[PDB]
């Protein structure tokens, strides 16, 4: 009911540990994900010391009330966690073991500049606030940190779940606070992205490029404009997978380049027809023959430059 | 209020049983489903023994409090179950019967590689944690496991609801735990998928294939490109039924093959026109006559190979 | 606090009644709807008998606690009902009157084979579980069953709200249970469906049919394929009203027939052009003249047959 | 804890008042809106009379419990209101003043026949149920009814918030009930509807009408069918603003008329081409010259008639 | 449990302060956003005075109950805040320090007339209600107002978070109330808007403008109408980013201007063809040569005028 007084001036150390159980509902647009895990705490309080021989037992059990419990809170959460106590055990020396299961929704920013091949690090921050009588710090128990083998995120590969052992101590509202950081590393599964997104767009663009082997104005106009319409329709079809961010990504740059290429192809067709009308067929033939080689080479070079820029 | 002490060293056995009442909200993308069922527990505690003759009654009733109840928890759930106690009865020998009704949301992965003709097995995991004084194990009561005849899932056929009798015992956080597995088998109803998805796409492709009986460049270009646009529009229309997974499925492979066939048809039309312009009509006629037979046969062979690959 | 003991062996009868207040959120895809109504119960318990002359009052009032209340539960509900007690009154003879207001979400399957002109019957099931001391049955009070005149469902006409007087008694988990069924009959308002769905589709099909009065291959190809694209676009526009079921309905069959007709029209145009190219104009003229009559008559006959099949 | 007994037979009068604070989430399809306001009640109970001189105070304060409070409920609400008591004050004469803040979701039907220029009246119904000892009626306190100046609804203009002073008394379940009606009048802001919905559709139709100045069958077919496709696409684009009701509205009638006009234009183009093929150019020229004037005049006349029908 | 009586007539002053922690879920259409912050209160109550020497402690701690706490409420919130007390400390002089953490959903109107380059000011209103015994006012503690460095809003730049020091006092329901205003200033990140929205639309319009260099009626009709279809499709693709408001914005005006330009281009093409048919080629050549210059210059001038109108 009251914090344990220090011996002379020493602070109170609380050892923490989080065991991951389930993770779900990773929202890329809202930058949120849900968690469900165990929380373990351990501190020392000599007011609970007892003689095992006299009592006849080795470990005693206590109610969540009638016992002082440090106030641990999460920083980057939408609401307070929904938790229920599992076990509270005390040792003859006075060491208290605390265990509980909780659920929470976490806010963590994401960076999707390299959307198909990005890696992210989700953060969970644990903080404690000191009281007027005693100062409290936080520590990491490396044997209580882990994850279940059934943890899965759709479309992601879970790599590791560690914690930074060194806490961060700072003052807030004229009170000392200590903060710990838990990190979960994930990587995106980029397969099925090629045959579902990349290849059909390239097929439509290559179909549009066939206008360089024809001299009929009507057929070329139909081909190019209808392929533009088909490209827009495919973009509408696949927009649900593309990231929706206020900054430019790799795929968005590729799509913008495709739009620019469509515009340039329209210009080339118009120029060829106008030159043909003016009774100068040699210039038009030279221009279309040059374009036949120029377009794919420029496309490849621009793609290589963009890939080096984004991943270099 | 305290676990029942053992006679000498024997563990405490709890017999479990789940009677399914309702199932709803099966989300394929989120891999979740909701449940509503009865939970039955039965253990032995000799501290509650009584004489039926002296008491004048055969079965006694107790409040949920003032009685020790084992702590049973679900593993693959988003939040803790919402449950309410129904009946607690004790026998003169000391056997306690526990019954309750609960609702929960379960997380279970799904495999939709053969989307139209897939079968799934949903899992519900039941776990218990031992205490410092006594060790607790779990058992299955085969007469308390079943489902109501009104249980239904839209678009699925419910086949069976059984449980694995052998529990899994392991250590976690220096404590013994026992786990049971309940399995529900379902199969998808694949009718109305043909006339709503498969046939219109084949009709559009067959319409596109009519360009092999004509020698007009403008008409062929219009036919092929407009059929491509129609195919993309139909894909947009029916995307709500197709599975959205990070891996390739049967229908996705079929759709990709259709895209490739459209591209090849465009190439064939362009080649025929270019050969005709060069004053070589015999080669163009031979090529289009060959394509007339080549396209459907190759389509059929590729479909057969794909079907053998996915279902073999 | 305890069930009322019987005189010798008679069971306890509970008279029930539901007065509908509001209904809302009818989901066709999820087969759910929300309700808000009054629940009325009435049984007999002689332990509460009193003398009106001695007490000076005719009707006494009791708290929800300190009084035995039968446990009534709904079967086809997602969660337990959210209810609050309104009045508890006792008669000198010992008859107890119970009233409460509750809200719940009900699961009831729907059949939409005749989507525009279907009628449905929503079911609410009420059950009670017997105790070890006394057996309880259910009865219907016909004067406590009704609905408010302000009850409305968007797009539906409410016809009646009755209850089956005969309960169903069966054993479950070695315990007797009694079940009552409440039925609400509704019919769909099919107006505004014609001018918003049926007529534009027929207009597009009739526009496509104009190709039988022309001999230009390019114009016919453009007409038919562009009308196919327009049909797909209109289907995308109006898909939000069409039912999404795993079985075939009337409108879906009509749409599939329209797709088949488009395919056949494409085939006819191709055949006419090919015959014209082969320098056989008489056969092509005969074929197109025959098609001019054949197409609408076959459409009408097929529609009549389909209507007889679905509504016969 | 008990209702105040009457002097001889008079009923108990409760004066009510609602002060609007916020309104939000007006759903046209679901016919629902959310509210947040103050509730004020005032009745007379002589059991609380006290002498201000002896007590030394003028106004006393009471807890929500240990005091009889009339049970006020809302009729057209999805669930029970979420309310918290603010102040309870009593006068030496015995008059009690009650104040609370609540939030609720209201169900109120809407009529959108004249969608762009419609006005609605939202209703909130307040009811009370009499007890066996005393009968209770409701009254309106005109000085406690009002709204905050910051109340706003997106796309609507708030006009007034009054209440019908006369209550409605009727019997339900053999008990007397009194009902009050609170009305909120709103009107829709119809600007930005013209340049975002009306004008582009008219532009597309006028573009389609240019086919009457040309004699080329291919160009006319392309123009009309492509404009039909564009009209359907624009309808898909703007469907999110159009009302979704089971009855016909003004805008829906306009759209249906536009569809009919497209069909008639197709028929005219076909007739002109067929007459031209039959070597009768004078008839075709006369028909197209007549159509040039006939189409816009008929469109204007039909629009005027429709406007008079809907708003007359 | 009772408000502190004044010395003679002075009011009670409460010093407030809000420290922002997290902000998320900014809905432009619903004009709502979620918050999570600390609330700090400080007042004076001499009934809690104590001697530090006699007590042996400097700061005492109290439970949230058994102590009078002023009732602070938010005005523009959907529901009551979800808060939990953190610390309650008292000074020997009697000054009480109050701290709590809360979460809430705020309603604040937004103005998006200059959608790409708009700035907004979100408001949070704090109010208190006086009691019959004592009058309470509000004050701002400038050292308790701030925000965390990790506060982020997707697509926005956070600039400042201040408060108006002067409260607003007014009477409501015959009671005095004091209101404080907290303001958060944000600005929108307008990058990636150009290459994702503006440039493709201009490319499509420029493609449509190429019809002024050709004299073929069929090609011009195809170009213009197909570009109109592509523009509508792109609008459908990008509608998710455009604001949905009942008033006109900058981007909406630009889009309407583009529609008008498409209509005028159609008219020009029709006029040119009709003049050519009438055997007057010089007039048609002059008109198209004039249009070649007229269209882009008028577009630029109109854009400049619109930009000056909206941002001037
Ligand atoms: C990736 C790059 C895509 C580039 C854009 C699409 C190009 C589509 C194919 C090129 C046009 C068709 C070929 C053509 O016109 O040449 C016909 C040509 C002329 O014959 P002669 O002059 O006697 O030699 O006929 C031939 O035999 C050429 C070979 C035909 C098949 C070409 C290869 C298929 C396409 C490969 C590129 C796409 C992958
Ligand atoms: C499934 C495979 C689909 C294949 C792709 C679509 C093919 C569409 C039909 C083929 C083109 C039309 C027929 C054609 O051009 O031949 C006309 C042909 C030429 O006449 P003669 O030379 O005197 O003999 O006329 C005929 O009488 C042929 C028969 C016409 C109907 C063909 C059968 C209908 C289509 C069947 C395939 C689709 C199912
Ligand atoms: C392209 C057309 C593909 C759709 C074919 C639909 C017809 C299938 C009807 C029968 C399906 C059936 O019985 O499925 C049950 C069964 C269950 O799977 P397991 O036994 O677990 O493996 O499914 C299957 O065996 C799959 C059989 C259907 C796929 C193979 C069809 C190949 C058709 C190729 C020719 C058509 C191309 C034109
Ligand atoms: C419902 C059925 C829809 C059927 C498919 C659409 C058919 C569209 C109209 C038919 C083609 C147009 C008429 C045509 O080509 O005939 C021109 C024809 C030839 O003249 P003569 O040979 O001198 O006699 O001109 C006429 O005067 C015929 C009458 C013209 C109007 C036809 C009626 C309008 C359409 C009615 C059907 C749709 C409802
Ligand atoms: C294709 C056009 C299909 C839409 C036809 C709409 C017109 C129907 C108006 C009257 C409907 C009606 O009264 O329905 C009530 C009634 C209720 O059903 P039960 O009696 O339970 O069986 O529904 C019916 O009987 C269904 C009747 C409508 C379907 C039959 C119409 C067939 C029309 C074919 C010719 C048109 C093709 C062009
Ligand atoms: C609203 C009503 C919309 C009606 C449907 C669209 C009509 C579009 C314009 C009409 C066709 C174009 C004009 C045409 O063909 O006439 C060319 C005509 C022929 O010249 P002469 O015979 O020497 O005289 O040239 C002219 O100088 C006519 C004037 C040209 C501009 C017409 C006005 C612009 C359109 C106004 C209606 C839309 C608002
Ligand atoms: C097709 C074009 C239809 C849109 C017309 C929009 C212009 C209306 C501007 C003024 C509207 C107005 O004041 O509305 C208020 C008022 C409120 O309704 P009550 O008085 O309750 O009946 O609304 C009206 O009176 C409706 C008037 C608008 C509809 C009538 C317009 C008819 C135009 C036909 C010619 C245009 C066709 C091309
Ligand atoms: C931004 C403004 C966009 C304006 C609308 C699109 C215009 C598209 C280009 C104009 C048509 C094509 C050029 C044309 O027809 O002229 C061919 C012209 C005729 O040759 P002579 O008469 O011998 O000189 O050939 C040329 O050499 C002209 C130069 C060709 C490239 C033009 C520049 C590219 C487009 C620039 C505008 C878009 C940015
Ligand atoms: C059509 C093209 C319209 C998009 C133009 C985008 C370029 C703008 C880049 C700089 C914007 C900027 O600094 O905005 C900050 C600033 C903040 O607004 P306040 O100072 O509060 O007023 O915004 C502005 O001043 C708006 C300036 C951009 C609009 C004016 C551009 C006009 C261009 C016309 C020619 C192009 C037509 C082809
Ligand atoms: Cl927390
Ligand atoms: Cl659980
Ligand atoms: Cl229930
Ligand atoms: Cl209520
Ligand atoms: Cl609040």
């Amino acid at each position: 009911v009251s914090p344990p007084p220090p011996i002379a001036d020493e602070p109170l150390t609380v050892n923490t540990g989080i065991y991951l159980i389930e993770c779900y509902s990773l929202d890329d647009k809202a930058e949120t994900f849900k968690v469900n895990a165990f929380l373990s705490l351990s501190w020392k309080d000599r007011r609970l010391a007892f003689d095992p021989v006299r009592s006849g037992v080795r470990v005693k059990t206590y109610e969540p009330e009638a016992i002082w419990i440090p106030e641990i809170r999460f920083v980057n959460v939408e609401n307070a966690r929904d938790a229920d106590v599992v076990d509270i055990s005390v040792s003859p020396d006075g060491t208290v073991q605390y265990l509980e299961r909780f659920s929470a929704r976490v806010l963590s920013p994401l960076d999707a500049r390299r959307y198909p091949f990005d890696s992210q690090t989700l953060h969970i921050y644990l903080i404690v606030r000191s009281v007027d009588t005693r100062n409290i710090v936080l520590a990491v128990d490396l044997e209580k940190v882990g994850k279940n083998d059934d943890v899965f995120l759709t479309g992601w590969d879970i790599e590791s779940f560690t914690a930074v052992v060194k806490p961060a101590n700072f003052a807030l509202e004229d009170r000392l606070e200590s903060k710990l950081d838990y990190q979960l590393r994930i990587s995106r599964q980029y397969f099925s992205y090629i045959p579902n997104i990349i290849l059909p767009m390239l097929f439509i663009l290559f179909i549009s490029w066939t206008a360089f082997w024809s001299t009929s104005y009507e057929a070329n106009v139909t081909l190019v404009v209808s392929t533009l319409i088909a490209h827009i329709a495919f973009n509408i079809l696949v927009e649900t997978n593309l990231p929706k961010t206020p900054y430019m990504t790799y795929t968005g740059a590729i799509i913008f380049m495709i739009y620019l290429f469509y515009f340039v192809a329209v210009i080339e067709v118009t120029v060829q027809h106008y030159l043909k009308v003016e009774s100068q067929p040699a210039r038009a033939a030279s221009i279309t023959r040059a374009s036949r080689i120029a377009f794919p080479v420029v496309f490849l070079l621009a793609n290589i430059i963009l890939a080096f820029l984004f991943f270099g």
